[PDB]
């Protein structure tokens, strides 16, 4: 008889999305400590932990979310500001759930995923479009008269 050895244990927290965040913060960057994260990479966690459907939440969505809780000054988002976006991303991309069950459903993608690349194929080429009215003064004949200052 070998019976069953130990086998117990609890868990009410998530206990993985900042662990999680912090890589996809620090994705690549040696330098990053996983204290702030680029709205690029945000976007990219939101992407590779499949939070951003593109349905109920677009890539744009949670750019200006991004936006929206960063400031216009700041470049980065810290954890705070992060969770906020997924909450705002959490009843966007859940069905009608709970601010907080959608919060967490939404943690559930990240918290235990990583940032690594994982044999997935996903994405979709997108570019800009640049431009800049050049209104461009021509003249011909013109200052005749001179002067020194005094006028």
């Amino acid at each position: 008889g070998s019976s069953g050895s130990s086998g117990m244990a609890a868990s009410t927290d998530i206990a993985g999305l900042e662990e999680s965040f912090r890589k996809f913060a620090i994705h690549g960057d040696p330098k990053a400590s996983g204290q702030e994260m680029n709205g690029k990479n945000w976007a990219k966690l939101c992407k590779d932990c499949k939070v951003a459907d593109g349905k109920a939440v677009t890539g744009t969505d949670v750019d200006i979310v991004f936006s929206k809780v960063k400031a216009k000054s700041a470049r980065v988002i810290n954890y705070e500001e992060f969770k906020k976006a997924l909450e705002e991303l959490a009843t966007k991309r859940f069905k009608g759930k709970s601010k907080e069950e959608a919060f967490d459903a939404i943690c559930q993608l990240i918290a235990g995923k990583e940032p690594a690349n994982i044999g997935v194929t996903k994405a979709k080429t997108g570019g800009a479009v640049d431009r800049l009215t050049d209104t461009s003064k021509y003249t011909g004949s013109h200052k005749e008269r001179s002067g020194p200052s005094s006028g």
